[PDB]
């Protein structure tokens, strides 16, 4: 059972794409996209928010019917009472198999038969904040952490027959803010983008992997600056980021974009090519929070990766890297157990100053004895670390999930992602593990 | 949506093969060929011109209809009002598979019941200037930039019910410019015309990869030059230029193998057996108008080429030479991407100005570190110097759409110029890339 | 005629050598040194400064005289009466051959004596200023930009019996302000500085070309930060400094007064260790805006330093580079005349874009053929260069007067700087080039 939170974040990342494929078809001056701060009170001081995304989706049979609408619409509401209490219009895109599509209206009915669900989690979670009851005793119990069935059923008898007054306008409460609509199914909406997309030449897959997924995030990040300007997109700047290199374009997160779908196909084996000629330098801009593991697990993965890709001495001349954001320090925690299987692996800070060097040798070899005086080499997604884009510069750029963009050369290198949690499927993906 | 501009090149080259067929077999004293000043507004200056080649083909399914004769008459009809008011007679070749073969006749009847297309396109394109209305809101819907579906139907009724008078003489308007002849498949006529030009000496591959493309150019680049008594030709003349030289000739041509799939026809391998050979400097000539992203997106190209044809050390001895149409100072910028991706090799323009010697120096080598020293070079098309790149030709001036056709002595560099659309698209020729 | 101003900056670094000497005769808690912005009206906007040298010399027979002291007596009485109006005392310590040591005292009845100097030159120039012309007469001619003997013999009658009353206080002006002290010849006074020097074990020309250089400099630094709270100096401080390396000492600067004029002379042939040895790849960060002769004439100098030390190519490995202060686009204005007298270098930019690595791969020398992928290579100073301390980290460097300094490693490599004006002597720096 995944948290709630998780499946609004991936359906507002659904939205996105919606609304990527909305400019695209435009290539026009098309609306601002603005994010929202509603994943955490990280209070960025900002008013100018209106998507506000934080839909959600359940199992749907035939039509709808009145058990389709569910918690998200209580904790929406409790949002509505944001601390700052700013422009918090938010929006609702529930999809339907085969029914009208259209607006619920904003009358106060249609919301207020609807509040009383008579749920004990419903009530205990987000309603008790929303109405503050006069009976104290409810209200220590709930600060206790502490209840029982006879506790719910009394609770439950005093929200039915005993139904108390809220603290807020109910008039301006669930008439002015709220807007809702009937989505689509995205499992048969992919194919539909991409088919899209792929009006132009490009190619087969890096259509699916090389455009649209950089289109992706640079919708995503076209408005994670601090600054409120940053906003402004023009004609001009949507048919510049369309058309105007728009063939590598440095599709930074490309890998599944960001669904998680059990294994990764297709995409996995693309990397091969550039990574099996044995004269390229693949480069990993990893991030271990989005990993799994980090406290002596890592190391066996450089083993295997480095024991192939530095191995068959005569054929494999360049040693590839690894850039990972645990810390500066604590890379090297990890460079002291890299001599464990016969590998010598550069930690590239080489304690608390990134040499800049040494990530990027290329080392000579020796055919009779079968060595490599180091397989590959390893570093961190720090500020301080242009590297990747200067020399047997990462002929295919891989990362796993986020990653400091800025301030690389990023030019004329096949940049592409997989998103991971563990070192097992990352073997797996770059073709060394069998499974996993 | 192919530019209908595009279309009316290719129907121009293929009235060019049929003027190249005609004057092959005649092999005597034929008529004469003079360019038209009709795809820009060059503003030549000249009145000898009567070719006016501007044909256009649409789809046909059996026989012809009177939905075969689109816009591009339309086109011809204004360019007839040319500002200078030179001999502009334009002419028809479109192809039809069946009914009679002949002109359409130069009645004034079907001329006007012709005119009497009724098209929004049409009327907002082209027939709008040969009537101008007596309404100002008419004109000011056409110049407005912005009109409706209410606009073009009131525009289709103003033009309908209450047609205009147009202010061009109608009788000299729809007789005396203007001609018409039923065309030919060119599909199969290709076969006809190789075979026909399988009648001397010359060769099998050469046939289809060497000697069209030389006679094509021959006939195009006959009357370029801007004197205007450089067109003459006698049969003296035509005999020297169908067996006098004809052999290599400088080649400055070439435009079949345009068939765009991945590997599109044939004329990949003529080239090869001066690539495999260890000895040979392949020089090229190319202009961004085609090829993109000369600071972005090329050298892609660069890199593949350099690390098949000069990577190898042991056969390999020649370095290729690059020559491009971008700008002289803007050439070491657009250089940026070589050292972007470790491909080291010079400027050729060296940014402002042309010092060649290492455009023309033998590649240094050494075999035992598998080290290259320069595997190619960039320099540009621009006159400072174009006698360096007709010389070590190994073989072939590797043109790339557009060229600089003089100060380029005119002898023994065997045959390429490949008018192509991308980088990607120049590696299937100069095959070291088997795939795009 | 050298400028005074040189005059005046050889005197502060005179006596900054001085102030350094007595430290180290110290080497306990001493005053605090503090530079002087009086070179120029760089407007640092502080207080606390004392020094405020802007001393000269002249020449001396036997004894002192009353005409021993010339204009810059007015040039300091002028800047006393600063626009800020600051703390700008100004100090004299010029040399004597036989006087009594000590101050002139500040008896106004000398001063006053001193004033009447009553040379055009020193009116026109400074004196002029000082009093602030009632009659017009001479303000018009002196705006002017014209002047005749007539009108100097005008002005030398206006300030010899005509003597105008000044606007500031006399009292305070010749008081005050003002400190002298009797010098010493400093000629001679090297010499004794440097047997000074040599009491630790340091070495016999290290003396004379390491650490006095370290001293220098390291006093002329410890002031030059925006910072006014880093000029803090204790007996700690001194004694790390003083011997805490001092084995390379990083040691920047290495010139003083000396005979250190076009021709270099100290660490102008001991830098031959590192390299003469063929696996050394010594750097250059230099500025040329001081330079005079770079439109084409640098390649010059770069012919006969990559016909050197990248020649004999069969020991000859490692390469060179050029990091000169030029600009990014005059290096493309200044790329044209490389390839040009037989010489090979890369760009390090390669356009708009500085290349971090490229700019560092190894040109791997040839054995049979006399040759190298880049006999050396070529920079200017991007704010984004940290790479000289990184890759093939310039086991020796040679900077030019000094240039920017900040984001560099400084670690492991022997940074030096020997300045000059051209690059004849910066041969001779690298000593090829048998004179100058």
């Amino acid at each position: 059972m995944m948290s709630r939170e998780a499946d609004h974040t991936i359906k507002g990342f659904l939205y996105q794409f919606n609304k990527t494929l909305n400019s695209i078809l435009s290539s026009t001056d098309q609306d601002e996209i603005q994010i929202e701060g509603i994943i955490e009170d990280i209070d960025i001081k900002n008013s100018n928010i209106t998507n506000a995304i934080q839909c959600k989706y359940h199992e749907s049979k035939v039509r709808h019917n009145l058990s389709d609408i569910y918690k998200p619409i209580l904790q929406m509401l409790l949002h509505f009472l944001e601390n700052d209490s700013l422009n918090i219009k938010y929006a609702l895109y529930a999809y339907f198999p085969n029914e009208q599509v259209g607006v619920k209206e904003v009358t106060k009915s249609q919301i207020e038969e609807i509040l009383s669900s008579s749920n004990f989690d419903y009530i205990s979670k987000y309603i008790s904040k929303i109405k503050p009851p006069k009976e104290q005793i409810i209200k220590e119990l709930l600060g206790k952490t502490s209840k029982t069935t006879e506790d719910k059923t009394r609770i439950k008898k005093y929200y039915e027959t005993s139904k108390l007054e809220t603290i807020v306008d109910i008039d301006k409460f669930l008439r002015d803010h709220f807007v809702f609509e009937i989505g689509l199914s995205y499992e048969e909406l992919m194919n539909e983008t991409k088919n899209l997309l792929m009006k132009e030449g490009f190619s087969l897959e890096d259509v699916k992997d090389l455009f649209y997924p950089n289109s992706i995030q640079y919708i995503a990040e076209l408005s994670i600056l601090p600054e409120a300007e940053k906003r402004i997109s023009s004609k001009n700047k949507l048919i510049d980021y369309l058309k105007g290199n728009k063939k590598t374009a440095m599709s930074r997160w490309t890998s599944e974009v960001l669904t998680r779908k059990q294994l990764l196909k297709v995409r996995k084996n693309q990397l091969v090519p550039s990574l099996n000629i044995n004269s390229r330098s693949r480069y990993f801009i990893i991030d271990p929070d989005t990993i799994d593991n980090f406290d002596d697990e890592f190391i066996l993965f450089v083993k295997d990766y480095l024991d192939k890709y530095n191995s068959k001495i005569k054929l494999h001349t360049e040693t590839p890297c690894f850039i990972l954001k645990t810390d500066v320090n604590n890379l090297s925690e990890y460079h002291k157990r890299f001599v464990s299987r016969n590998i010598q692996i550069i930690t590239g800070y080489i304690g608390d100053t990134f040499y800049f060097k040494e990530f990027n040798k290329e080392p000579k070899r020796i055919i009779k004895d079968n060595w490599v005086e180091f397989k590959a080499r390893i570093s961190c997604n720090s500020d301080e670390v242009i590297k990747c884009i200067n020399y047997k510069k990462c002929d295919d750029l891989y990362i796993v999930g986020g990653v400091d963009v800025s301030l690389l050369d990023t030019a004329d290198v096949n940049i592409e992602n997989l998103e991971i949690n563990n070192f097992r499927e990352l073997k797996y993906l770059l073709s060394m593990l069998k499974e996993i």
